[PDB]
This record gives structure tokens, sequence and C-alpha cells, in this order.
DNA sequence: ATAATGACGCT
DNA sequence: AGCGTCAT
């Protein structure tokens, strides 16, 4: 009762840019705007695999990993732009730059996490804080939300999608409790004015439209960011939750997209994630153990306390290739070869790293995947990192697998090699 | 015959 | 240390 503790205690958004390779290559190539487009990698098989689709292009049923000849024949007219390839390998390094130029936005608001190339986590609850003491107690009009959605808004007794979401906001800001300070939902209704300021920001000085969630915790502001894509901006209330999640598939809450969420489904006997609400904190441990199942009774609760971490720079920093099927590598110097295209990208990189971020890694991560066997890896050696050379590199990561090799003969390599990856690890203070 | 990556848990 | 899950 009076010591309830329900999981409204920050503001965190979840900033999430709309099909940001199409974005990239569209601001670069304006023949491309506006229209059914996706990004490919790798030419020569089917048209390539597509890795980014335009809503445009969705509209038709064009989705990532397609082959680009397939989704012609679902779009005929879908343009594509093709991933920039260096020393024989997708190169990604226009949509890494991309991604700084809007991380650096993002930093200009509030303590970040960077959680992919693409989105950050933003932990408002400081600046929604200063912004409650600088806006004397005056009402706050819908006018400093026009791209925002209020979930579950409007309820009670028009047909069109700006008029529906109009209606919400305005149920909302009239029922808002101003001369409260306190109050969760005029904290989250605070912070999605400052995330209209930051991803109008993003997009002038970027050109790039982006989506967002604004909730308590992170697990629901990703959920509401994918609510109201593309352009647009999802309040999700602590009070939201009960409806929200009783038709919620358990597989779209972060991290219960895999195995977990199906052992979930399956053991329980449940599809949604409100039924989690009838089992005891203990039952949910029994079956899941004690952190995933304290884990879930709060989070089938709207509850969760995984930090925004303060991070905008990545933790490792790798390259690697697939060599699916027949291409299997299968001589020792074809598997030295690629490793020194790895490594050639790797330094590269390392070495823009260092100049930008002043740290430098010292592990170097040599993993491998085998013909055959099943698993992202197959087997993972590491070996230190002291000098940013390709070929010291490529042969450090050559001199700790070479004994991988099971084929007799002095020049093959057996079982052939389906994958080559190079990370480094372990940074520090340079 | 998606691919290329990245964060993190378990042991 | 080396492996497994989950994600974009
Ligand atoms: C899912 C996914 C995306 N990406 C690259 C390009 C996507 O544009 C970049 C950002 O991912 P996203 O936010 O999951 N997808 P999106 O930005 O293209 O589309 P949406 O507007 O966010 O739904 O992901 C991959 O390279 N492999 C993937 O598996
Ligand atoms: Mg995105
Ligand atoms: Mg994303």
């Amino acid at each position: 009762g009076p010591h309830m503790a329900t999981g409204q205690d920050r503001v965190v958004a979840l900033v999430d840019m709309d099909c940001f390779f199409v974005q990239v290559e569209q601001r670069q190539n304006p023949h491309l705007r506006n229209k059914p487009c996706a990004v490919v990698q790798y030419k020569s098989w089917k048209g390539g695999g597509i890795i980014a689709v335009s809503y445009e292009a969705r509209a038709f049923g064009v989705t990532r990993s397609m082959w680009a000849d397939d989704a012609k024949k679902l779009c005929p007219d879908l343009l594509l732009a093709q991933v920039r390839e260096s020393r024989g390998k997708a190169n990604l390094t226009k949509y890494r730059e991309a991604s700084v130029e809007v991380m650096e936005i993002m930093s200009r608001f509030a303590v970040i996490e960077r959680a992919s190339i693409d989105e950050a986590y933003v932990d408002l609850t400081s600046a929604v804080q200063e912004r409650l003491q600088k806006l004397q107690g005056q009402p706050i009009s819908a006018d400093l939300l026009p791209s925002t959605y209020i979930e579950g808004l409007p309820q009670g007794p028009t047909v069109q999608k700006e008029g529906m979401r109009k209606q919400g906001l305005f149920q909302w800001l009239d029922s808002l409790q101003i001369d409260n300070l306190t109050s969760p939902d005029l904290q989250l209704t605070v912070g999605a004015v400052i995330v209209e300021e930051m991803r109008a920001a993003i997009e002038r000085e970027t050109g790039f439209q982006c989506s967002a969630g604004i909730s308590h915790n992170k697990v629901l502001a990703k959920l509401a960011c994918g609510l109201n894509k593309p352009n647009r901006q999802t309040l999700v209330s602590h009070g939201s939750v009960p409806q929200l999640f009783s038709q919620m598939p358990i597989r779209k809450i972060r991290s219960l997209g895999g195995k977990l969420g199906a052992s979930v489904i399956e053991i329980l006997g449940i599809e949604y994630m409100g039924e989690l609400t009838q089992f005891t904190e203990s039952q949910l441990q029994s079956h899941f153990g004690e952190k995933n199942g304290s884990w879930l009774y709060a989070m089938c609760r709207g509850i969760e306390h995984d930090p925004v971490k303060p991070r905008q720079l990545p933790k490792t920093i790798g390259c690697s290739k697939n060599f699916p099927g027949k291409t299997a590598l299968a001589t020792r110097e074809q598997v030295q070869w690629w490793l020194l295209q790895l490594a050639q990208e790797l330094e590269e990189r390392l070495t823009k790293d260092r100049n930008d971020n002043d740290r430098v890694a010292t592990q170097l991560v040599v993993s491998i995947r085998v013909q055959g066997d099943k698993r992202l890896s197959s087997l993972r050696r590491c070996c230190a990192l002291t000098r940013y050379d390709a070929h010291k590199m490529s042969h450090d990561a050559f001199t700790v697998i070479k004994n991988c090799n099971t084929s007799g003969i002095q020049t093959e390599w057996s079982p052939p090699l389906t994958m080559l990856f190079l990370c480094a690890t372990k940074f520090s203070a340079s």
C-alpha cells in the first residue's frame, strides 16, 4: 500500500532512426527520397541481401534478409543502393559516420547509452527536473508535442490518424496535474517535450528522421518507440501498462525474442505479457532462475531497473566475413589472405578510434566457424594486441588458430572455414 | 545463400 | 578463458 514501489523513478527515452541505412543513402542521393528503396550488399548473389527497407517499400512487403531479386518481384519499381565494398567485404564506414552525427547531437541533451548503430537510450530524469523548475507552473501546450502519441488514448464516449493522435494528446494534457512537480505522468510529459526538441535538432542538423519512445525504463521506452513509427514518438505511461500488456505477445519485449521468451510461453502456457502477473515471484524464479524470475515478475508489471549506461563508444571493434557453402576456405594461404584483409580494415578503424577517443585496445580475439558446425562461432582464441599493425595482427591471429587445422596435407585447411572474425577488445586510456 | 557486427551472461 | 544468448 503506502510502500509499493511502482517503477516510476526515472524518465528514459529510446531514440531509433527510421530505416537508417536507407536514409543515409537517400540524403546522399536525392533521386532515392520518398520512393520504395532498400540497401543491399554483395550484388552478385540474387541482387544482394537487403539490410534496410524504406517504408514505401515495406508497404509492398519488402523485408530485410530478402534477396533483392525476390524483392523486385514484390515491388518492381524498388530502387537499390549497395553497401560499399573494400578488401572484398562490406564496408559500413558511411553508416558509422552518420551514426556519429546523430549520437553527438543527442549527447548535448543528456546522458546517452549507445545501443546500436542507429539507436541510443537517454536518461532524461535530471533534464526533466531542470526544465520543471524553469517552467514556472505554466501549462504544457499541445504545440510542444506536435509528433507525440499517448499510448492508450483517446478512450471513452476521429477516423484519421492525426485526429486520433490529437484527441489522445488533448485528453492527456487536459488531465495533467500541473501543480505537482512529483507526478510521474507530468515528468514523462516534460520528457516528451525534450525528446521533441532532440528529434527536431537531429532532423535539422542531419536531415535524418527518427522515432522515440518515452517511458520509465529502457524496455518500455523501446517498446513504445516501435508503436508509431515512422517519424513519431510515443509516450507509454505507467498506467497504460495493464491494457498494453494484456494483448502484448511475450516475444515483443526486449530480451524475450529468443529461447527464454519461448520457454516462458511453453512452460507457463501463456501468450501475452500481462498473463505473467498471475504467478508469484518464487514460481517464476523456480522455472527460470533467480534473476530471470525476478526480472519477469517486475517487468510484467511495467517495472525494470537496468540503468541507462553512460557509454557512447563501442566496447569492441570487430571485422568479420562469412564463406558459406562451396566458398568455404580450404587452403592455408586463403585463410592467411583473408585474415590480412580483416586485419587491414581493423587497423584503419583502430587508428581512427585512438585519434578520436584517446584509448587503445589491448586484446585481439580470433573467432572462426567450421563447415558443418552449427553456431555463430565454432571457436574463439585471444592474444595480445600491442601494435596496430595489420600484418602483425593477422600473423598473430593465424598463430593462435593454425592448429585447428585437422588436415594432414601441408597446404590444405580442414575442416573448411565458413567464417573469420577479428575483434579488438579491452580498451585502456591512451 | 542474409551478412556484419555488438553487448553481455554463464562457467 | 572460452562459450552461449540476444540483438540491430
Ligand atoms: C535488424 C538489422 C538492421 N541492420 C542495419 C541497417 C538498419 O537500418 C540499421 C538500424 O537498424 P533498425 O533500427 O533495427 N532497422 P531500421 O533503422 O532500418 O528500420 P526501423 O525504422 O528502425 O524499423 O540496421 C543490420 O545491419 N542487421 C540487422 O539485423
Ligand atoms: Mg531504426
Ligand atoms: Mg534500431
